RNA sequence: GGGGACUGCGUUCGCGCUUUCCCC
RNA sequence: GGGGACUGCGUUCGCGCUUUCCCC
């Protein structure tokens, strides 16, 4: 059986980012486990118009990797990962 | 049918030995010039006796800031003139 | 931003201009 | 030398690099 997982991405509230929809959202996704996390912000962008690079992307406090696969983090159904803008310096 | 002679000037060297180089030891000097020379020409006389290149002295004649290329006829200058020697030190705004 | 040295010059002797540099 | 913004980016989340700059 096994399959694609679906997942939930807590997107911030900040509506000062007016070019952006972070509305304190909850998106939900299904994407394979052999996805790479890069796949996840690439979702994200498509709903909120928010570019991969401003993304920062955490699961359980790992700050996962986009290199790396969702299998790499055993993540499962309803696996949460919270986004946050990223911060230079 | 009087002629202008030359003028004998007295020169107070500062007494700084930590100025190795120069031959700074508080003396008088003693130099007699036509009172048609420039002043300059009392710094080469002092380069010649203490070692002191012309353009780190500065001089003072009665109070006077004298400059080079004036004369010492320009200042008035008599017998028994005393020439006050000092270090040039250079200001200027951190660069 | 600050400390220091140096090349030469101007000064109303308080400083300023300038050259080549070093350090924080 | 120090503090910061900005471009892209990295991070072991303490920070780091980079781009264009600002302040002292």
């Amino acid at each position: 059986f096994q399959g694609p997982v679906s997942i939930k991405v807590q997107v911030p509230n900040m509506q000062d980012k007016t070019e952006w929809k972070l509305n304190g959202q909850v998106l939900v996704f299904t994407l394979p486990l052999t996805d790479q996390v890069s796949v996840i912000k690439v979702k994200i962008h498509e709903a909120t118009g928010m570019p991969a690079g401003k993304q920062k992307l955490q699961y359980e406090g790992i700050f996962i990797k986009d290199s790396n696969s969702l299998a790499y983090y055993n993540m499962a159904n309803g696996a949460v990962i919270h986004l946050a803008l990223k911060e230079r310096g």
